[PDB]
Parts: C-alpha cells; sequence; structure tokens
C-alpha cells in the first residue's frame, strides 16, 4: 500500500549525463551513441543572450572548440550541427552505455522524471508534469543547462525534456530533444513570462481515483453530469476534460465502480466546497491515471 | 529556482539489486562484494517461523540468487537478525563504495521500491519518529532497499520487510536489526507518531531561500515553544536541533527567529508555503543544503 510520488530509477540516463564546455560557458550534455545533445545556448556569453545570432555564432565556432567530459576522460568533436535550440556534438566514441531510448514529445498533463544534473553530475531526481502553460514546476540552480526529462517503459528511455531557462515566476522552460521549446518561448534574454496555468482535471480525477482505491472516499456524491455542463461549471480554472481524456480514465473507472461523470461531478463539489484526501489539502494534479494504475495495481471486477 | 522531494540518483543501487529465490518465496537482495543480502523471511510460509532451526535444514543450492538472467552460485549463507546473508561465487563488478548506516528518527533516505530484483521507481521518505515509513511498496517489494549517497559512498540504512496494518510500513538496517518493536512474525500495531519540528523549520529556511518570506516575523525561546508544539504533536525541539539549523541560518534567520513564525503558522494558513498548505516535514537541514548548493554525488 501507500501513494507517493514516484520518479523513474534514474541509472540508465545517469550512464549518459556528460560535462560540455565551449568557451567560458559549462552545461551539462546528453551522451546517445556517437553524438552529444546539448542546449545551444552553450556557445552563447552572457552579452550575446540580448540579441544573439545562433547561426553566426556557430559558424564562428570549430569541433575542438568543444570540450565533451565523461568523468576524467575526454571526447573529441569530430562534428557539430544545429537542430532548433539544440546542439548536437558527433564524437569519434561511442557510449558503451547508451540504453535502447526513444526522442518523443509529450503532451501538457504528462509527467516525467527530471535528473537534475550539474557540470554533467547527477544532483538528484524527482517527477513532475507539464502543466498546461507548457512549463515545468522543477528543482534548477544555475547550471542544470541539459538536465533532461524522461520516462522509463520497459528497458527503453523515452526522453521528453532538456532544460534550458527559468521563468520570472519561478517555473522552467525547455524544449524536447529536437531543439523545440515547449510554449511560446525562447532561447534569448527578453521580458517573456508564463502565461496563465490552469489545473489538470484528469489528473485531479485520476488522483481522486486513487484515494478510492486507497481508502478515502468521503467525497463520492450520487450526483452525475455531463461533458459539455461540468466543462462549463471551468471557472475554478480546470483544465476542460476531453473523449480522450475519459477513455484514459477508463481502467480507473472500471477498477472502481465510478464512471468518470459521476467523479466529474464529484469534482465538482470539491469545489464548491474545498478535509485532506490522500493526506493533502490540495487537489493534486501531478499524478496521471497511468501512475496511479501502477501503483494502484488492483484487480477489475467485471 | 523552486523546492522539491528530490531523490538520490538510484544508477549505483540499481547494479546491486538482484532477485532471491527459496523455494517458491522470492524477493530483492542488495548484492554488494560477494555477499547477497535479503530478509530472512525467503527462507519461509509461516506465522510463527523459527528461523534457526529452518536455516540449519537448508543448504546452498536451496537459494536462487539472478541477476538478469545469470545465477549467482550461493558457495555459503549465514544469518544475522533478520536478514539473511548469502555469499556468491562471483562479486558484482558494479559494487559501489558503500557504506551501512543505522539512521534516527528524522532523517531522510531514497527508496528505490523493486520487484523481482528489478528496479521500480524511487522516491524519498523519512523515518518517522515512531519507527515507520510511509512508503508505497506492492507484493514482491520485499528487500527494497533505502539509502543516502554522500560524495560516491552509498549508505544503506533501510531494508524493506512488512507492511502494518495501519498502510505504514516497516523494516530493518542493513545489520538486520528491525527500526522499532517490530519483527518479521505475525502481530504489532505503529505506536503514536508526530511531526519533526527540526524538519519543519529547515523546511521554512527553503521557503525563504526560494522567494517566500510571508510567514516571518521580528519575534520566542525553546521552552515556550515546545510548549506551543506539544499540542499540535510536534516533536521536542532540543539544542542540538539549533546549532544544525546554524548554517542554514548563517547562509541566510536565527532557529528561534524563525522558530516563532513557526508558533504562529501554527496557532492561525491562509494562502500555501512551497506550494503546500500543509506543513511539510520531510526535508532535514541537510537535505535543503543539498537542494539550494546544487551539490553533486561523483
Ligand atoms: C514479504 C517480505 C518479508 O520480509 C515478510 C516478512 O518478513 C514477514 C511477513 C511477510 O508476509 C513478508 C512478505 O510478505
Amino acid at each position: 500500500s501507500g501513494f507517493r510520488k514516484m520518479a523513474f530509477p534514474s541509472g540508465k540516463v545517469e550512464g549518459c549525463m556528460v560535462q560540455v564546455t565551449c568557451g567560458t560557458t559549462t552545461l551539462n550534455g546528453l551522451w546517445l551513441d556517437d553524438v552529444v545533445y546539448c542546449p545551444r545556448h552553450v556557445i552563447c556569453t552572457s552579452e550575446d543572450m540580448l540579441n544573439p545570432n545562433y547561426e553566426d555564432l556557430l559558424i564562428r565556432k570549430s569541433n575542438h572548440n568543444f570540450l565533451v567530459q565523461a568523468g576524467n576522460v575526454q571526447l573529441r568533436v569530430i562534428g557539430h550541427s544545429m537542430q532548433n535550440c539544440v546542439l548536437k556534438l558527433k564524437v569519434d566514441t561511442a557510449n558503451p552505455k547508451t540504453p535502447k531510448y526513444k526522442f518523443v514529445r509529450i503532451q501538457p498533463g504528462q509527467t516525467f522524471s527530471v535528473l537534475a544534473c550539474y557540470n554533467g553530475s547527477p544532483s538528484g531526481v524527482y517527477q513532475c508534469a507539464m502543466r498546461p502553460n507548457f512549463t515545468i514546476k522543477g528543482s534548477f540552480l544555475n547550471g542544470s543547462c541539459g538536465s533532461v526529462g524522461f520516462n522509463i517503459d520497459y528497458d527503453c528511455v523515452s526522453f521528453c525534456y532538456m532544460h534550458h531557462m527559468e521563468l520570472p515566476t519561478g517555473v522552467h522552460a525547455g524544449t524536447d530533444l529536437e531543439g523545440n521549446f515547449y510554449g511560446p518561448f525562447v532561447d534569448r534574454q527578453t521580458a517573456q513570462a508564463a502565461g496563465t496555468d490552469t489545473t489538470i482535471t484528469v489528473n485531479v480525477l485520476a488522483w481522486l481515483y486513487a484515494a478510492v482505491i486507497n481508502g478515502d472516499r468521503w467525497f463520492l456524491n450520487r450526483f452525475t453530469t455531463t461533458l459539455n455542463d461540468f466543462n462549463l461549471v471551468m471557472k475554478y480554472n480546470y483544465e476542460p476534460l476531453t473523449q480522450d481524456h475519459v477513455d484514459i480514465l477508463g481502467p480507473l473507472s472500471a477498477q472502481t465502480g465510478i464512471a468518470v461523470l459521476d467523479m466529474c461531478a464529484s469534482l465538482k463539489e470539491l469545489l464548491q466546497n474545498g478535509r485532506t484526501i490522500l493526506g493533502s489539502a490540495l487537489l493534486e494534479d501531478e499524478f496521471t491515471p497511468f501512475d496511479v494504475v501502477r501503483q494502484c495495481s488492483g484487480v477489475t471486477f467485471q
């Protein structure tokens, strides 16, 4: 029993973290096969970040201008190319610890594990969700460039995030492993602000489904709803519910017997009046239905 | 910068997880050097077992140890308290620098939940004052270990054993000594638990370092506060506690300087601190320094 924010084992990702240094800038890189991936602003300085011409700044760099270190051993850069906001450095040696991997772009509401690193060395690992405003509520200090977010299913690591910058409000922004930013953000020093954030309904519902499997049932009512009316009643800044969403909540709905619209109506009423569910006073929205099924893996009666 | 419940990198521990099978019982084991550590309940099947007789009536080939496909030949077996030690033919080449440490109530560690010798996830948790853990364990997670990483040395401090009726979990250190008055026998109940004040204070320091300061005031002392703390079930604060909070006080406000702010936060909470409305008590002072200074292991 028990329910905790569970991150994936980070060992497979640890074997790929390297240190990338260009000029006076040093950040983390992802060593997969014979290519090292790192944010492209490593070739920048503080003065260039006010209006950087990345293509022009990269032409003025050569292969040995990039120092890639895996522990103490140095990796010779034999090629460099740029893909969106990510810099790709081809090296002479293929990483022997390279796992089976994928580059995947995730959707708002999905969760993943972040391995915070500094100087190519792991500092910690934690779970977080891609917020609807395309930001992540993580924990990052200066030098966390190149720290990656990922999911591990079977023995294949699905890389889905590379950290880049901190927004004024304290949240973090980044790209996928193809260099494309999540949201309307850019890797340049300009006035940028995260848009208004919303609560992930499907994660709150899955988390409520968790609580039921898990002892807490005080919040259930004998009320149902439809799709539109509940999505309209969101005034409380809750993400609208979709048909694919109720199809993902299907397995949890069957295991418990409560339907999605039955819990949608129950969720309404924790909103109208809002003591602790699963030990927390706030409604948690960073637990996907898959996370609940993974930890609350019980039989479904049919 | 942000503050999250941060677990240690589990790579060094993943390389030590193995599967131990005895008869029909299967759990997880810790492969360090040429010894595999696992709960002695693998040798069962029993509600009140005499482990000493059950182990003498067992031989080396009665234990099936698997790392991946690879079978580890058991060339010796011994028992220390509630932990079983299995000598194997091959020393683990992935053995990291390690230490066996018994932690104290209130200290935190990372749990690598495993099933059938394969690591499933990692999460942080604290040793509650009642010597229990509020973790997440399913059937087959027996033998999963808790640990701390300092420099390149892994400090193993917990081995999961059982789930108590209230849903909370109990286990031993790596020497087989249970945490609390629990035994690997069928009935035991966790005693009354309290909140770890020194962790609540350190967590308040973390909020301060991160921008959240709405709760700070300009003034109380030890006696007064633990008078206010005993009723909210906050574990009493000691002088060693404020000396550990010293480094955080210098980096930033003193302990009692913040103690009054906590008194007021207990007395009456209208917002969330660090994004949570509840007072978090699973962050030790070292945990805050680790997350705000960006300490890297290895
Ligand atoms: C799994 C592991 C274990 O160690 C244990 C134990 O020590 C006593 C009773 C039970 O049921 C278990 C168990 O299921």
